[PDB]
C-alpha cells in the first residue's frame, strides 16, 4: 500500500495488494497490476499488464481513462487456472491440431496446424523456429481436393510462425505464435525505451504461452510481434510476480 496515482471517480488507485484466487491458490497482487488495477473483472482467471521494455507494471490508476501511460508499451497476460485438461500436455496439445480436427477427417492431416509436420528451422533468441512444409501440403492439397472437389485455402492469417523452446528432457516450455511477414509487418519501431507506430499499419502480433505446472497455471501473452526478442524476460517478470504473490 505504498504508491499513490490518480483519483478518479472517486476511486484512489494505489499499489496495495489485492487477493486474488486461481484455484485453491491467492496470490496478493499489487493492484496496479491488473487489467483494471482495483480487482479482477468477474470469471476464473486475471488479466495482467506489463510494459515493454522493462516489464513492470503500470502505474497505478494510469491506465485508467484517460489514461497517462503509453498503450502501445502494455503487455497483457492472461492467467488461469488449469483443470479442463492436463497441464503438463497444455503445450504439446496446443501446438497439434486433436481439438481443431475431426477423428479421421481430411483435415486432421493438415501438416500447417501440427508441431510434428513443421520443420525445425536454426536457434534464433532462444528458441526453435518450426516452419510449414510446402512438400506436405501439397500431398494434404491433392486428398483434401479429391475429396471436396476444391483446393484448400492458404489462409496466411492462419499460417503463422511458430516458436518453441524446451526443457532438457525435450517438454514443450514456451510456444509462441506470431504473424508471418506475409500477414502483417511490425507496424512499430524501437529505440531504447519508446515505441512510436507506423500509421495506417497494422502491428504484426504474437501469442506466447507457457505453464506453471506446480500451481497449474496457464500463462498467454498477447504482443506486438516487434517485442519478440525480449519473450524471456516478459517469461521472467511473470514467474517472479507469480513466485512472490502467491500466499505461502
Ligand atoms: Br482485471
Ligand atoms: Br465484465
Ligand atoms: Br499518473
Ligand atoms: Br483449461
Ligand atoms: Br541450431
Ligand atoms: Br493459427
Ligand atoms: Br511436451
Ligand atoms: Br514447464
Ligand atoms: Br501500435
Ligand atoms: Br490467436
Ligand atoms: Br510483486
Ligand atoms: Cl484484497
Ligand atoms: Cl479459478
Ligand atoms: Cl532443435
Ligand atoms: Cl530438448
Amino acid at each position: 500500500a505504498t504508491q499513490t496515482g490518480r483519483t478518479i471517480n472517486g476511486h484512489t488507485y494505489t499499489d496495495a495488494p489485492v487477493d486474488v484466487k486461481l484455484g485453491p491458490n491467492t496470490f496478493r497482487i499489487p493492484a496496479n497490476y491488473l487489467d483494471s488495477q482495483i480487482a479482477p473483472w468477474p470469471g476464473e482467471g486475471v488479466t495482467l499488464v506489463i510494459e515493454w521494455p522493462d516489464m513492470k507494471p503500470t502505474a497505478p490508476g494510469a491506465r485508467a481513462n484517460p489514461r497517462t501511460n503509453d498503450f502501445r508499451k502494455e503487455i497483457p497476460i492472461r492467467i488461469n487456472y488449469v483443470d479442463r485438461v492436463p497441464v503438463e500436455t497444455l503445450l504439446s496439445r496446443l501446438s497439434s491440431n486433436e481439438a481443431i480436427t475431426e477423428e479421421g477427417s481430411v483435415e486432421r492431416g493438415d501438416p500447417r496446424d501440427r508441431l510434428d509436420q513443421r520443420v525445425a528451422k536454426p536457434q534464433t533468441l532462444g528458441l526453435t523456429p518450426y516452419a510449414i512444409d510446402e512438400a506436405k501440403m501439397v500431398v494434404y492439397a491433392k486428398k483434401y481436393e479429391a475429396r471436396y472437389g476444391k483446393p484448400p485455402v492458404r489462409n496466411p492469417a492462419y499460417e503463422r510462425d511458430w516458436y518453441i523452446a524446451r526443457q532438457g528432457d525435450g517438454r514443450i516450455s514456451s510456444f509462441i505464435k506470431c504473424d508471418g511477414e506475409e500477414f502483417r509487418r511490425d507496424g512499430v519501431r524501437l529505440e531504447g525505451r519508446e515505441v512510436i507506430s507506423e500509421p495506417g499499419e497494422v502491428a504484426a502480433g504474437c501469442v506466447h504461452y507457457f505453464v506453471d505446472i506446480d500451481n497449474k497455471l496457464s500463462v498467454s501473452l498477447d504482443y506486438k510481434r516487434a517485442f519478440l526478442k525480449d519473450w524471456k524476460r516478459m517469461e521472467e517478470a511473470v514467474r517472479d510476480v507469480i513466485a512472490r504473490t502467491r500466499s505461502k
